């Protein structure tokens, strides 16, 4: 079933993507285009793909982009781990050592969170009598640990059901997203609810194609981070609690050592009471090390697509 | 910039998506996946995609699917074309030769259309003070010339603005789309209008992308047509008009020898007179040869979502 060649494949794209320029050409998106289109020609042939697969494929895509859920596949295939798997190797090229280690952003940061100083509630109770409080502090510090003050420390994660605000309409806007400067002792500390792990919405096109891998569509529990400040290289990251079923194996492959947080339990009277509390709650310390950014550095900034309110 | 060989891409891939497997996979989905996932991660590598490349890449894709467009993208990149020249192929291989010549179906049929037998006015005259009116006829016949009754011919083509009815919702439903059965002659006639050749939307993805390569997005005037029979392979065709600026510079490579038409002028009074008509028009002989089904020839119908109405 080999009815082309690379060579001949290579001849057909150029005829068809090149040679009709007329004028000025965008010459990284012409080689890109170049590449891809050839390789897919190449695996239709070594696979024998035929009309009606690639049709099914196409028409899957664009159920994907219609459903707003190609972030959400790019990364349950594992793309968007592997663009961290690179940036790590890029940067230990450059020498870059130290710093909380990067991991995926995932597809539902949304811009224009609440903004305020060394504390944030997250949280806007319609769940008290249905979920944990937890407590998240930690000190933002440079790689020999003098503080950061005035650093941005902007998280977002899931309320009791698994569910992120903008995206779920029932929640109230901004729900569990907040922007938290620094301190003057370089500290930040989030009053919230402990998030649940989620999967993928069961009907629709990630799960749709994850059922015919044979794999889940879970994520573990975990609490979203980007953080920034001037003069220090921003770090995108999570950290995942200890004790959840997916863990270790989450469909998007975020998790890493350094990472992982345990959640401590505080039931202390005295301490309850010092935290102007009623109940017990889960406790979090994540720290937080940012690299200093050297002209030598790969930015470690990403441009994408993101909503806002 | 090389961080991952092909053998450490291969081993990645498959610790994401096949280890991660339990119970029942789809081999086939499984297999493509792999393979398509494990070309991406090389062409990222060997062309250093960064980060904000891949997500401009994927919104572009989310936003070409939102808008209906990837049809039409495939076409306009040549996929659809390859498409055909493997089916040739496959065909030559089968030592199956003659019949009309394949060429691509494009984006815009919708199943659903009025039928009738020997004889379709295509068109609801709400253009005829504006084009020219268009008689197409043929008869369909096997490879030694014999006629083929109640043979289906479907024939869609665009109306004086280079719109497409469905699509275009100003337009009644189904105007210039028509399924016509071969007559006791194997004969079909279409009265109609003048197709003119059209672009992409201007505003849209295709010509987003297009326009970064350097390329037009306009193809030729032409008359789409599904024919099928018992018995015989069916045909997805159509046929283009001499005179044609664009005739050989299709955007979507669908342009053939076999299937360029010469439209004839016929301005004699008594002709005319025969066609109930009141003033001079254009004619169209398009005659179909379909080869017979064999046990050994590969399927000549594709699977692939359609609009009905
Ligand atoms: C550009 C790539 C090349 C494309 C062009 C080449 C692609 C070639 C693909 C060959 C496919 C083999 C199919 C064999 C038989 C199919 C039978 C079938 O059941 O059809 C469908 C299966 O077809 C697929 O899902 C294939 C998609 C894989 C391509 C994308 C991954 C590529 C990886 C990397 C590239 C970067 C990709 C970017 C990473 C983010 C079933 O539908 P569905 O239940 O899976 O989803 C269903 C569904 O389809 C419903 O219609 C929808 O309503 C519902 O919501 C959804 O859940
Ligand atoms: C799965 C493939 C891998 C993906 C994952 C890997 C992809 C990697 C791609 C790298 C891209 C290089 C970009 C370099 C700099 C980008 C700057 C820029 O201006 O961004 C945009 C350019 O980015 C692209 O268009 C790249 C798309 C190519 C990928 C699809 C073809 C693959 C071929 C075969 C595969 C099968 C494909 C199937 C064939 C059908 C500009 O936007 P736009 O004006 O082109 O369109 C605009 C636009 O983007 C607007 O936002 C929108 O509103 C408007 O309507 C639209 O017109
Ligand atoms: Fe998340
Ligand atoms: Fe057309």
């Amino acid at each position: 079933h080999h009815h082309h060649n690379r060579q001949q494949i290579d001849a057909l794209v150029k005829q068809m993507n090149v040679d009709t320029a007329k004028g000025p050409v965008d010459e990284r998106i012409q080689q890109v285009v170049v590449r891809l289109l050839g390789d897919l020609f190449q695996a239709i042939e070594d696979l024998d793909i035929q009309p009606s697969e690639v049709w099914k494929g196409l028409e899957y895509l664009t159920d994907a982009g219609q459903a707003n859920e190609l972030g959400a596949l790019a990364a349950g295939l594992g793309l968007e781990h592997y663009l961290d798997l690179r940036a790590d190797e890029a940067d230990a090229k450059a020498g870059i050592t130290g710093g909380t280690p990067r991991t995926i952003e995932g597809p539902l940061y949304v811009a224009g969170a609440p903004e305020s100083v060394g504390f944030a509630r997250m949280d806007d109770g319609s769940e008290s009598d249905k979920v944990d409080t937890l407590i998240i502090e930690g000190t933002v510090t440079d790689t020999e640990g003098n503080i950061i003050e005035g650093a941005k420390v902007e998280v977002w994660h899931a309320n009791s059901l698994g569910n992120y605000s903008f995206f779920d309409k029932s929640q109230s806007d901004f729900n569990l997203r907040r922007t938290i400067l620094t301190d003057v002792n370089g500290k930040y500390v989030a009053l919230t609810t402990m998030p649940v792990g989620y999967g993928c919405p069961p009907e629709g096109t990630t799960q749709a194609l994850l059922n015919k891998l044979g794999r889940h569509g879970n994520r573990p529990s975990h609490v979203h981070y980007f953080v920034s400040a001037p003069g220090y290289r921003k770090l995108t990251t999570q950290f995942n609690i200890e004790g959840d079923e997916y863990l270790w194996d989450d469909f998007a492959f975020a998790t890493r050592d350094g990472l992982v947080a345990t959640a401590t339990d505080v039931t202390d009277e005295a301490e309850i009471a010092r935290r102007e509390l009623d109940k017990p709650f889960k406790h979090i310390t994540f720290n937080v090390e940012l690299v200093k950014e050297a002209e030598a550095a790969p930015s470690s900034e990403v441009e994408r697509r993101r909503a806002s309110a």
